[PDB]
């Protein structure tokens, strides 16, 4: 598929929306230094790269995601949201359990959109 025509940015950018689980407690809806502003000095030195739902979901829609036939680029997204959470807050707290259980629902919605989308 040499000339894949790319994703639909809609689709993908609600595709983004939906990885939003309450059960998460929205820990990834938005930038962690949009809730914690005064954390950014802390947070970047163990973490110098971000990302977040809502940013995702804006990404999409500008077309970030779109011609990466399974895409690659939306999973390096959702994978260094988890990252960062394990990282920073510990691999031992409830934090880096939810970032697990996130990145596994995030990958299995992924790759069913891609196959059903092709
Ligand atoms: C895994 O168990 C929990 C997870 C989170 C909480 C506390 C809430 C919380 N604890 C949070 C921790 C982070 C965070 C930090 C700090 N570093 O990486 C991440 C991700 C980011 C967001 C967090 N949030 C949610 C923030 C307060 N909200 C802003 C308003 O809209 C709803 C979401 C409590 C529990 Cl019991």
């Amino acid at each position: 598929n040499l000339y894949f025509q790319g994703y639909n940015e809609a689709d993908v950018a609600a595709l983004v929306r939906s990885l939003d689980r309450a059960e998460d407690h929205h820990i990834f809806a938005v930038d962690v230094l949009e809730t914690y502003p005064y954390l950014a000095e802390s947070y970047t030195k163990v973490c110098p790269r971000r990302c977040d739902l809502a940013t995702a979901a804006q990404k999409a829609l500008e077309g970030a995601y779109s011609y990466d036939l399974r895409l690659e680029g939306l999973k390096a997204d959702i994978a260094l949201m988890a990252s960062n959470c394990v990282a920073y807050n510990g691999p031992t707290s409830a934090y880096a359990e939810t970032a697990a259980k996130f990145e596994r629902y995030a990958l299995e919605q992924i790759d069913a959109f891609v196959l059903e989308h092709n």
